[PDB]
């Protein structure tokens, strides 16, 4: 069973959020064959396990991707595919790493593998299913950090739907219509963020994105709806961010919040962090700590698992969600090498 | 034929822009019966004609409405329905006023009746159909002035489609918002110290986002005399970088006619005789008056019973008493200017 | 002593906050002469006292003004000057009303007169000096209500200094602007649908830029009952990142007293007897009523002749007739509540 | 006469705008000694000349600096001083370059040197004095481009003073006061620029800077004043930019415009451009074309001299106006070398 050919076959199985079963089965097979006792759980996660040691470590990735396949090709040193980077590659690298684990290490560690479902959706159903069922001492989240990167944190998230409906009236009267009231709210949110962001590094900025806007063709009534989202710095968790957005909203506007995720930023010096620092050096690289603008199951899991936790994976995260998503094979391989080393170093304490 | 019941039956026939034929039919029927030689023209306008005299008077209204039907009912002295005020009401008032003209006036005037199609749309197809097919000495536009009101002017108009196309920092939609916010701030600065007729009005009609990335906005400007379409277009294209593509359509010139005119004097007398106090008005929407001024270089006002603040609202209605006063005023004004000739 | 000429002489003495001594002197003099045992206290307040009765009534006004002297003149029935309305006028009206009290009332009431210092400043030093030195059963605050007007309430207040300090993309000044623009947008959203008394008012008082780079702003908020100082402070500090430093001072609680009270009833009678129609008012500024409510848990209103829209303007004046009606109303109200006791 | 010691002595003579005479005299001396016939003109420019050829080339720098000396020290390979980079170094490099010119080149070229006054002020008096007096075939503007850089353009400029005065009134009334009306104008300008800048590279963006804001302590009247400036892309020259700012200003606001400068962006392939491309290669570097966000006498002179023109100078322009302004000596020297080569290559056609 070869790392890159196993990944390729993973990439070839489409797995938009909610439709992960086929790939879970595949990942579970490969894990069965590698001695990781693979299976597919009640949430359709790809599950595995190796080792019998008392130190519980969870290697948790996600096996869903954003919708829309890209044809898979190995060409040059680059493997192309939806999920190459985000994040079938990272999770497959977890699988092979765990598969090549020392007897010494299978003595100190019990390593649980979770290919989580619906990480790309608001639910994170998969990570949430597993949260009350595992009690790790350490957790590694499979998201692309680059093979030399150790990511220490990810921003939180808030999804907002805003709505205005009112009686229709002539477009020449000075009173704003429903769409305009929504725009004006959004503009107020921009102003709020600009003030909130003064002097702040990107990890500490409130960021917003207008995702959708719809206006009903008006007849008796005007209806407009707006979907936006925020990426949340540590200083502004979701419940605080809701109080702010609510205070900036006039009473004419209906708000619905969802996809609440808390930010997470872990300390620079833990057993886990040293373990990866050492493994990247062994593998011949220069480790760099990273903080990421995105949101991951690290945010989802932090409230449940009060333990040292980082995110690691080969590949370049700026290829998330693009039509030419790919990883360098040599990077993917260094990725496996780093995961194994990190586990071994963990076991050597 | 009863004025109010005839209007009611007009309201009961949906005539959203482009689908005016059924109601034109009904209006033409009614005009036949009244001795107004009713018919439907090629542009599906309701047409009628009375009189033989040398001086041509056009009473031009419109018979399309914006969409959304209001259940038609008579209740508490008010007739409710889409078009009650804008502008089936005013046109029906024109029909009945014409129908009761003295034989004295029918020899001084020839009076043409046009229930125009597509006035609520960018085309104004209706009014543009008859523009070169009639040669008025005077013209009255049927839009709600209030029964004691005579409307001297309507703002011009410009419609705009803005488009932005990108690749998946801020996205196409957000960039269109920045444009919209700048044009708003521009309009506020241009408007400081101006009365409503002299203000620029800038409205977002629609905003469409398509998950490359692409977004469009449609805007609707109403234009004061100091800022006609080609001027407004120069500002807007100047504030748009080449990356935001603008399309212009629906251009109409503002119009504001003089306070003292034979038409104007006729209506003030007609109004006083009907027991009211006449009041000049400038309207902040746009009308077929704007479409027609460039073709008919003649005295022109807009008149009709009803309160224009109900235009396009879901409780559109006219007061019955006021509607009847509309009929009376029209007839007397028509009468007064037969006397001046 | 003539009321208007006495007021005039008061206006003619500058009393910007902190420099009230000369005019307190003059007011104390005048109160001596009137048999009101005039003096100047340690906080430089103008003080006076009349009556012997068990029920203490405080007529408290202020004698400082904002800076900028207006040439004092009597002209067209109007007395012009800094303080004419805010609030030398109301206090002088209180002096003369007290000076003409019946001997019947002088046995029911003891009436204290305070021309407070520094009411225009954050300190309100004056009113805070007397707060624990008097024990009123009722209190009247001398601020322009209009002669037919009785003021039930004034908004609270919060002052803010914002500072930003950097190294020479956007500069410190611009970043302070972003904060200001956000707090404005916050206030507009909080105010939608609220009457003025229930609105938050957010004013830029000063903006200082010093070419590291450093800039400061000073803001002045007026606060509705639903948003007192400590609440307003929680919003503002929440919307400020740590990089923008906020200082709070000048906090005053909003106050809005009940419509039906012996004080309130007294003034409505006094007003009717003076030939006017009494009207409750809520004022959008801040006053010593706000400073004093927390100390004097007793019925309280503000009253004085003059139109408060002239506060702080360069044409500040009171109409002479209205000023005299102020005297009359005050006296009658004082009289009416001696009768209820 | 040594390049770096001559520069050092230039840096030691303070020359804030308007007070350049002392340094002009010094620069003129050195030019006299080097055979460039130095003198100080009616505008206090440092003037020189070398060569008798029919091809007129002007090497024009500026000898004024922003106010505020920094103590001069040669330490490490770095020479510290107000003007090291902007722009006494560049002009001194012009002087020594011209001084070491071939006989072959003094035959084809007449090279005019101008150490212009008041370039850092709105006037640009010095460049404007010289504009009607020289008819170059080529012009090189002495501003720091880096020793490997050839700058092809600089943005234009507009200075704006805005004022509002009105009758004073109570701070609790909803009507905005004078300072607030000015802020609101500025905010409108921000919105205008944000829309103008959609999709635009920095050289093509309208940029603004609030320079000062004053509010009179109000007594009978409110007075507020605001000073800001714009850096102007090629698509928006100063007269167009005035129409825009004026349209966004309500009639209550008084505007005064000044320091109008037109943007300039020259073509990539001219005799001058090839001449510098070749000289940087000879000197062992990789030439890069640059467009700059700042404004220079290149903008001032372009309308007068319809000829190929670039900006060149050793040093890093991000040290303009900072308290530790300096140039690497070795860079300064490469700078001279490049200027000479460029002149020689010009003469060799
Ligand atoms: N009267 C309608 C339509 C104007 C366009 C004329 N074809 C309006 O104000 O929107
Ligand atoms: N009445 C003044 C001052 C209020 C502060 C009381 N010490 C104002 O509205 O600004």
């Amino acid at each position: 069973l070869d790392p890159v050919e196993f990944l390729k076959g993973a990439l070839e199985i489409p797995s938009p959020s909610g439709k992960e079963r086929l790939v879970a089965e595949y990942l579970a097979e490969g894990m069965q064959k590698l001695g990781l006792k693979g299976f597919v759980d009640e949430a359709d996660n790809a599950r595995g396990q190796v080792g019998e040691g008392p130190v519980q470590v969870v290697l948790l990735g996600h096996i869903d991707t954003v919708p829309g396949q890209i044809p898979v090709r190995l060409e040059g040193g680059r493997l192309f595919g939806r999920g190459a980077v985000d994040a079938k590659g990272p999770f497959v690298a977890m699988i092979f790493a765990a598969a090549g684990l020392s007897e010494e290490a299978r003595k100190r560690l019990t390593v649980h593998l979770v290919g989580a479902t619906e990480e790309e959706a608001p639910s994170s159903k998969g990570a949430r299913f597993v949260a009350p069922r595992l009690k790790p001492h350490y957790a590694v989240i499979g998201e692309p950090s680059g093979w030399e990167g150790i990511t220490l944190g990810y921003k939180g998230r808030l999804l907002v739907k805003a709505r205005r409906e009112k009686d229709h009236f002539h477009s020449a009267h000075h009173e704003p219509n429903a769409a305009e009231e929504l725009i004006s709210y959004f503009v107020a949110i921009k102003a709020w963020a600009e003030a909130m962001n003064v002097g702040q590094r990107p990890f500490d900025q409130v960021q917003y994105t207008l995702r959708d806007f719809r206006v009903h063709p008006a007849e008796l009534r005007q209806v407009a709806e707006m979907f936006f989202d925020l990426r949340l710095p540590p200083r502004l968790p979701p419940e605080e961010a809701i109080r702010h957005l609510t205070a900036y909203a006039p009473p004419t506007i209906e708000l619905e919040f969802f996809g609440r995720e808390v930010p997470y930023q872990g300390p620079k010096d833990t057993p886990l962090t040293r373990a990866f620092r050492q493994a990247i050096r062994k593998a011949g690289g220069r480790p760099v700590f990273k903080l990421k603008t995105g949101t991951s199951d690290m945010n989802v899991l932090a409230p449940h698992w009060p333990v040292p936790m980082v995110a690691y994976g080969p590949g370049d995260s700026t290829l998330d969600h693009t039509p030419y998503e790919h990883v360098e094979v040599a990077e993917f391989l260094k990725g496996i090498e780093v995961l194994r080393g990190a586990l071994e170093a963990l076991a050597q304490t």
